[PDB]
């Protein structure tokens, strides 16, 4: 997370760390068994070998770790447009929740959006910069104001990327200086209002670069999915 | 402000910037014609020397600027101790409130106190940490943790100070790391979810070192003071 702040007890308490071994990846608790993450976090993954620390604060140390059942990845997942970029995780054992660092997150209507105007909060363990060396032991959480669809789409086309009607936008087109980065992908973006989870950190080029937003699953295209997989 | 994030629209409507011939120190909208604000920023100060800066995330760009008409710094203010360290500021001319940048924030009730265990959110333009010195041009702002007087009073009692009744501390005793530091004086310390100014920012030694958090002053012990005034 860049440009964002330490949490706080209880601030994000949906997020989990999708480990193998160590941290690699953010998730989002939905329920007792069923972590929300990216498609590319668990591509070509195996179950059985990835695990979540969940009811803390540091990736690497407290709460406790649980191991993954079942990796559920979009069937349409497209690894070269980073499109349909949602996954679903099903724990061997249910995570504790409803205390204080660990409770599950809403989800959003069936098929809505975010608008420009919009703020979300995005957290996880991801370098604080563009390419820094370790990972924060802390998690982190950024407020930043959503991008319009139409106006993100044309930002990227600088990079010859897509914004499809499956992501939506974030961050700070003149500035930068606020977004997610590597080890952040898979994380939660919330409404912190509804209390919802709106999007997956997905891509982006680079982190945090003036005219180069955040692009995020927008999780209000696989109610559908998410609720048909539980 | 020290381990912060900048402040997005319409987060922190309450800040004001006070000049003299440019940024110096913090303040709260209480209302059209009211600003709360530090006795140590104001004292030995003309009314009319000062302005303020509302309805922007930027002290030298943008909003309004207002001329203050009458200041009013608490009578038993003591500069040596810092105790009893808050004023009130009446404008000459009124803000125009309810707007995305500019609105009040509310009182706390009489004599109330922050616990441990409540995080509160400084606010202000203050350097980004301890001897950098210059002014962000943007708002920022910083969720902390309370910290105990007791505890506050020990970790002071060793600079050879003392954290009265009037003052509540806020800081990370393990970590450091997020503060209020210089040009933030005389900001809002705001409980976010009642939507109430429960602190403005007074001293410290340094800013955001571990085990000497930051001293705001109680605004629940001038209820009463501020609520005659006005």
């Amino acid at each position: 997370i860049v440009g964002g702040e330490k949490a706080l007890a209880g601030e994000c308490p949906y997020q989990i760390s999708l480990q193998s071994s160590s941290h690699f990846c953010g998730g989002t608790i939905l329920d007792e068994y069923w972590i929300l993450t990216a498609a590319h976090c668990v591509a070509g993954q195996t179950a059985s070998k990835l695990s979540i620390r969940y009811n803390s604060l540091k990736h690497s140390l407290g709460g406790e770790k649980i191991s993954v059942a079942k990796i559920f990845a979009h069937e349409k997942y497209d690894s070269f447009k980073i499109d349909n970029d949602i996954a679903l995780i099903k724990l061997k054992t249910p995570m504790k929740l409803d205390q204080k660092n660990a409770k599950a997150v809403g989800l959003p209507a069936k098929g809505s959006d975010v608008k420009v105007g919009d703020q979300v909060r995005v957290s996880g363990w991801g370098y604080l910069e563009e390419g820094s060396y370790s990972l924060p032991s802390e998690l982190r959480r950024v407020d930043i104001a959503v991008v319009s669809r139409k106006e993100c789409n044309e930002l990227y086309s600088k990079a010859n990327a897509e914004v499809t009607d499956n992501m939506i936008c974030g961050g700070d087109v003149a500035n930068g200086g606020k977004d997610s980065c590597q080890g952040d992908s898979g994380g939660p973006v919330v409404d912190v209002k509804n209390n919802q989870v709106v999007g997956i950190v997905s891509w982006g080029y680079g982190c945090a670069r003036k005219g180069y937003p955040g692009v995020y699953t927008r999780v209000g295209n696989f109610i559908d999915w998410i609720e048909i997989k539980t």
